[PDB]
C-alpha cells in the first residue's frame, strides 16, 4: 500500500526565522487526497508575509509554498480522476464543483474545505507532516516546499504531461492572479487604457493580459526604474515613476490619460496605492482592481463621489480562475504560446539555498526565483 | 419675441433660512437655451440639503429645485427640436449627445456644461434670475422652484403630452435614481437577493426596480419603522431596523441570507451606513451601489479583503439613465404602469406653501411632496 515518506521539506519552525531543511515523514494520502512529489516550486510575497510573523492567521511550525509543480505520487480512496504519474500544480483555491460557490459562475473562491485549510489541516483536521517529533503544519492547503505533500484531491489542477514544472510552477499563483485580474475581473476591452502599479511579477502577469486583451495604452507604475525594461517588453507602453512628481500619481494618471484610465489594477497591497489607483481611473466608467494582499489591520479609503460618478472598485483572488477547470487551460496556453511564463524566470536555485529566493525578493533584484527540489 | 418675464419664484438668500417667495425677472433664453413654465415641482432631501448650508459649495442667493415638470414657454436663438408648447422636464443630468460621456454607453455624465451649472450660471457664464437688483444664481441647472425658469437646451427631456406633470415631476430625480440604481448600475438578476438602505423616495425607488428586475428577496432596512409599511407596498420582503440588533447591521443581514446580499444600496448619503451595505454583501460576488443623494464631504472605507474576496464598490448619478433619451421613456413606462410614481405622492401643496414641504422632509413624515405653481 502506500507507506510513510521520510524526505527533505523546508521547515518554517518559527515565524521571523529562515527555512530550515529538515528531514521530515510525510503520511500516506487518506480517502480523497493526493500525495505529490513537488518538482519546481517558487516564492511569493505572500509566503515571505507569513513568514515573517505579520500574519496575523499564521502558524508553526509549518511548511510554506503555494507555487509548485509535480507528479502525482499516490492517491488516497475514493480518488478516480487523479493517478500516481499525473502531471500536476496544487492548488491553493479549491474546486470541489460541488459547493455554492463553484456553482455560482461569477466566483471561484470553494469553500469546501477553507476552515482546516486555514488551520493548516487535511480536511479530515490532522496533518500529514511530522518533523522529528513535532506536528508540522500544511500552508495554503499546497505546502510545495517539500519532496512530497499532500493535498485535498479537490485542490489539483492535472496539466499537460510535456509542461516544463521548472515553469509552469508559477501558474500556481503570481502569473495566473495578475493575467486573470486583467481577462477575468476587468474584462478590459480591446482598445481600453490601463494603469498597473507595482511592476513585480503579479504586475507583469497584468500586463501580460493587458496586451493579450488589446489594451491601446498600457502604463506601468514604479518607484523602481529598474523594473520598466521589463515591464515594457510584457507589453507597457510607457511607464512612470511616481518620485519624478510632485503631485498625487492619479493626477499625473489623469493628466496622462486626458481624464484617467479605463482600468487599473494595484499589484503591491498597499492601501494608500489602492486609492491612488482607484481615483486614476477615468470617471464615469473608470474600473480599479485590488491584485495586492494589503497587511491585516489596513484599510482602503476615499470618497463616495468617486464612485457616484462612475469609477468601480473590484478585487480578485487567483484572478479568479476557477482553479481546477482554469489552470490545465493556462498551461495549454503557455504551451502554445499565447501567454509566457518563461519570461518571469529571472533566478534559479537548488532546494538548499531555498532561503536566498527570499532574499532575493526583498532585494527585490528578481521577479521569480524557481527552485529545483 | 420673447421678453422678460416677472413671475413668482422661491428664492433662497440665505442658508439655514426659510424660502422667499419673491417676484422675480426671468431673462428671455439666449442662444440654445429654453424657457420653462413649471407646472409641478417637488423637494427632494438635495434642495433641503444645500438650503441648510451643511453643503460645502452651496451659493446663495439661489433658487432651488430640480425636481419639476412643465411647458416650453420659448426657445432661444438655435433651438430647433423644442418648441413653445412642448411638454417637458428639466435635467440636471444633461445631455449634449456628442462629448466622450454621452459617446460612451457606460456612463450618463455628460461633461459639456459641468462647470457654469456647478456656479448656478447658464452655459455662458451668466444667470437668467433677477429680483430686487439682485442677480440670483440657478441650481443643478434646473431652478424648479419658479413659475419660469431657463435651461440649457440640452438640460430638456421632452415627454408625452398626456403625462400628468402634477406627478411625473417626480421622474426629475428621486424615482429615477432609485430605479436607475437598480436596472442600469447593479443591472441585478432575476432571483437576486437585496438589501435597500434608507427607505425613503429613493429606497422605494430602489425596491421597485429591485422588483422590476425580479429580485427574490428584498430587506429594507431604517432606523424609522414608520417606513416599513410603504416599503412593503412597494415590494420588500421584509424590513430589519438596526436598532433591534446589538451586532453590526451588516453582520444581521450576512445570518440572514447565509452570506450576504447579492445587492445593496445605500440610498442615504452615509459613509458609516456605505461601509455596512458593502460589507453585508455576500462574499464572491456581492455588489453594492452608493446612490448618489448627498456630497457627504467625508470619506468611505473597508478592508481590501472585502474587494479582494469578490465584493464591488460601485455608485449611480440620476441612476445611470442617459436623461435625454431616458427620461421620456421612463415616462411611457409610468403611463403603461410598468413602473410607479403615484404611490410617491404623499402630500400635496400650493407654491406658497412651499416650506412646508420641507419641514414634512425633514419630520420624516412623508416620500414626496408635490409643489402645485
Ligand atoms: O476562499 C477564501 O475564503 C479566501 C481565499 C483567499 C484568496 C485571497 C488571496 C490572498 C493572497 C494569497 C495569494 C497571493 O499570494
Ligand atoms: O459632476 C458630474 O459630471 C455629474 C454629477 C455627479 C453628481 C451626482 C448627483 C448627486 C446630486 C444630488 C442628488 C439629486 O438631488
Ligand atoms: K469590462
Ligand atoms: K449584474
Ligand atoms: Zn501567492
Ligand atoms: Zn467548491
Ligand atoms: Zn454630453
Ligand atoms: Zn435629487
Amino acid at each position: 500500500a502506500n507507506e510513510v515518506i521520510k524526505c527533505k521539506a523546508a521547515v518554517a519552525w518559527e515565524a521571523g526565522k529562515p527555512l530550515s531543511i529538515e528531514e521530515i515523514e510525510v503520511a500516506p494520502p487518506k480517502a480523497h487526497e493526493v500525495r505529490i512529489k513537488i518538482i519546481a516550486t517558487a516564492v511569493c510575497h505572500t509566503d515571505a508575509y507569513t513568514l515573517s510573523g505579520a500574519d496575523p492567521e499564521g502558524c508553526f511550525p509549518v511548511i510554506l509554498g503555494h507555487e509548485g509543480a509535480g507528479i502525482v505520487e499516490s492517491v488516497g480512496e475514493g480518488v478516480t480522476k487523479l493517478k500516481a504519474g499525473d502531471t500536476v500544480i496544487p492548488l491553493y483555491i479549491p474546486q470541489c464543483g460541488e459547493c455554492k460557490f463553484c456553482l455560482n459562475p461569477k466566483t471561484n473562491l470553494c469553500q469546501k474545505i477553507r476552515v482546516t485549510q486555514g488551520k493548516g489541516l487535511m480536511p479530515d483536521g490532522t496533518s500529514r507532516f511530522t518533523c522529528k517529533g513535532k506536528t508540522i503544519l500544511h500552508y495554503m492547503g499546497t505546502s510545495t516546499f517539500s519532496e512530497y505533500t499532500v493535498v485535498a484531491d479537490i485542490s489539483v489542477a492535472k496539466i499537460d504531461p510535456l509542461a516544463p514544472l521548472d515553469k509552469v510552477c508559477l501558474l500556481g499563483c503570481g502569473i495566473s492572479t495578475g493575467y486573470g485580474a486583467a481577462v477575468n475581473t476587468a474584462k478590459l476591452e480591446p482598445g481600453s487604457v490601463c494603469a498597473v502599479f507595482g511592476l513585480g511579477g503579479v504586475g507583469l502577469a497584468v500586463i501580460m493580459g493587458c496586451k493579450v486583451a488589446g489594451a491601446s495604452r498600457i502604463i506601468g507604475v514604479d518607484i523602481n526604474k529598474d523594473k520598466f525594461a521589463r515591464a515594457k517588453e510584457f507589453g507597457a507602453t510607457e511607464c512612470i515613476n511616481p518620485q519624478d512628481f510632485s503631485k498625487p500619481i492619479q493626477e499625473v494618471l489623469i493628466e496622462m490619460t486626458d481624464g484617467g484610465v479605463d482600468y487599473s489594477f494595484e499589484c503591491i497591497g498597499n492601501v494608500k496605492v489602492m486609492r491612488a489607483a482607484l481615483e486614476a481611473c477615468h470617471k464615469g466608467w473608470g474600473v480599479s482592481v485590488v491584485v495586492g494582499v494589503a497587511a491585516s489591520g489596513e484599510e482602503i479609503a476615499t470618497r463616495p463621489f468617486q464612485l457616484v460618478t462612475g469609477r468601480t472598485w473590484k478585487g480578485t483572488a487567483f484572478g479568479g480562475w476557477k482553479s481546477v477547470e482554469s489552470v490545465p487551460k493556462l498551461v495549454s496556453e503557455y504551451m502554445s504560446k499565447k501567454i509566457k511564463v518563461d519570461e518571469f524566470v529571472t533566478h534559479n536555485l537548488s532546494f538548499d539555498e531555498i532561503n536566498k529566493a527570499f532574499e532575493l525578493m526583498h532585494s527585490g533584484k528578481s521577479i521569480r526565483t524557481v527552485v529545483k527540489i
